[PDB]
């Protein structure tokens, strides 16, 4: 970790923190919510040691990267704009892409707008989110799960931030990271409360050290949750703006990997989309989907070595 290089670069008008290690084909890692570049620590070390150039930024709004004040500065187009600028700075025509959670949503947008810049994509947790022309993204979630569904509760500016403040940053991060409950996360009414996990363990699970959690806390306690939350606040706007790509397929080779207990997999009719034929129809060069038994949402950390090996085996093919 000591030999991971950290720098700040100017991309698309913002200052972005980039963590990098190794030489070789670029493997660009995109973290999720509420994470950081650091979520890829094990993959950065493994892929760099195995002859690749591992690159893992803090995305716009996160960690040591600039957080614009306007909520509207966090559409998928803004984030992809940052990443295209980053790839140009890296000096390469194409990358191998690896992404998780919100990072995976952004990765799907990258593959939609610029498939030629992506040789192959290892996608964790969140598959392609089919644009339903009949109903907006968050409107559909609201109809399915109601107003206490977490994504709905994340919409109103400032509200979730205050609820998180009441219980504290360390509690929020431990609450989220340790969750193993399947199904749609429904919050208690009017407060954070038990949030994502009504059965928090006393000890951190063995994949997350006290120092790991402390590092996440050290960033979030200062810069807060607003930047990361703002991605969710643009889901309906993203839906509007992506009308030009309605009914579109992605031809980038994809390997999709999820923990079996991930709340994403176990909600939103995702399991049916993933295995039922819809995912493959939209993504014709999708390879065998991997479901990791007894693994939760944070599969790049909880099953880090398996993820290292799946990434390595897949990108070698190309």
């Amino acid at each position: 970790m000591e030999e991971i290089e950290h720098r700040t670069v100017e991309v698309n008008g913002i200052k972005m923190h980039v963590a990098e290690k190794g030489e070789g084909p670029v493997v660009l890692f995109l973290h999720g919510f509420p994470e950081l570049w650091y979520s890829w620590r094990h993959q950065i070390l493994a892929l760099s040691s195995r002859g690749y150039r591992a690159v893992a930024p803090d995305l716009r709004g996160y960690g040591d990267t600039e957080a614009p004040v306007s909520i509207s500065s966090y559409t998928g187009f803004h984030i992809v704009g940052d990443l295209i600028a980053l790839i140009d700075l890296l000096g390469v025509d194409q990358v191998f892409l690896v992404a998780h959670d919100w990072g995976a949503i952004i990765g799907w947008y990258l593959c939609t707008f610029h498939p030629d810049r992506v040789k192959a994509y290892v996608c964790l947790s969140v598959p392609l989110l089919h644009r339903d022309p009949n109903i907006r993204t968050v409107d559909a979630m609201r109809a399915m799960y109601g107003d206490d569904y977490y994504i709905c509760r994340f919409q109103k500016p400032g509200e979730m931030e205050a609820q998180m403040a009441e219980v504290g940053t360390e509690y929020v991060l431990k609450n989220i990271l340790t969750t193993r409950k399947p199904g749609p996360p429904i919050f208690p009414k009017g407060e954070y409360g038990t949030g994502f996990n009504p059965d928090m363990p006393n000890s951190l699970p063995s994949w997350l050290t006290q120092d790991d959690l402390a590092y996440y806390v050290s960033k979030y306690e200062k810069t807060g949750f607003t930047g990361p939350l703002n991605y969710y606040r643009n889901m309906n706007l993203n839906w509007e703006l992506t009308a030009p790509w309605s009914g579109g397929k992605i031809q980038v080779p994809v390997k999709f990997i999820t923990g079996e207990l991930d709340n994403v997999y176990t909600s939103l009719n995702m399991k049916e989309y993933i295995h039922g034929g819809g995912f493959k129809q939209d993504v014709p060069n999708l390879e065998e989907v991997i479901v990791q038994k007894n693994v939760a949402h944070f599969n790049n950390q909880e099953a880090a070595e398996e993820i290292n090996n799946h990434i390595y085996d897949f990108i070698k093919k190309f």
